[PDB]
């Protein structure tokens, strides 16, 4: 419920052509949209924005107009052990490892948030690779100081 | 009214300039929309298809993407004398024409499917003549094989 709430307000939808293909979170004063992600984002004000790209990354961003910063959700570069939140149910972090059941995510749906139990954002979503029961999930995330994309064999940009 | 199921499937607008002009169908594995229909379906998915067009059966069709198909509607070339469904009333048919109580027909409406007794689609709604209070209506159609047009004099194009 709560998280929820949160998510509803970082999202922002990136149309191609009319068709979502992924989202945009407002983090910090971050737009995080991957860079995957084709078209443009719906928001008539994120699209004025020009965006600082990354090919390593697979990952845009820019400074979010003055208006969006309430808006914009909390980060953390603070990652512990152990049970974690997402829009499609919620994720496990452990061994270093973002998992998640299988087939619960889906081709689009690119750049979700993960959040903590405070509702603080800790990763973007890029796909995952199946293990068996579990999927590992390619995943931008950040120490104190800097991204530190994490993307295991066998995945998929869904 | 069950026929309102697969029509509301089958139809989709048709905009210009903000607004509604008309509407296209999914007939079989064509989608049917009136070649004088200006504008845009809304789908984008059928928006991005190349059309083809005929001027003398004032239609322009297209095969739908292969995920629609599981929406698009029963045809059938069988026209038995005897009431029709559709959405603004009971279609009749009587001696090879296609007649509406005057008024149900309305400006735009073009290209709304018009439904048997068993709910295949028969024939694509494309204007009407004024007879009265027993109007006659401007009809696309098709026999086993090619298409054919009904259209009798004095329609109003719509």
């Amino acid at each position: 419920r709560m998280c929820m709430k949160i998510e509803n307000d970082c999202i922002f939808e990136v149309k191609l052509d009319g068709k979502v293909t992924g989202y945009a979170c407002l983090v910090g004063d971050k737009v995080m949209k991957p860079a995957h992600v084709k078209g443009t984002i719906d928001n008539p004000d994120l699209a004025k924005l020009t965006y600082k790209k990354s090919s390593k990354y697979d990952l845009e961003c820019a400074q979010i107009p003055v208006h969006m910063k309430s808006d914009a959700s909390k980060y953390t570069h603070e990652k512990p052990e152990g049970h974690y939140n997402w829009h499609h149910g919620a994720v496990q972090y452990s061994g270093g490892r973002f998992t998640i059941p299988t087939g619960a995510g889906k081709p689009g749906d690119s750049g979700r948030p993960i959040f903590d139990n405070k509702g603080r954002v800790v990763a973007i979503v890029l796909g995952g690779a199946n293990e068996g029961a579990r999927t590992a999930l390619s995943v931008v995330t950040w120490t104190k100081d800097m991204v530190t994309r994490v993307t295991p064999e066998g995945t998929e940009e869904w």
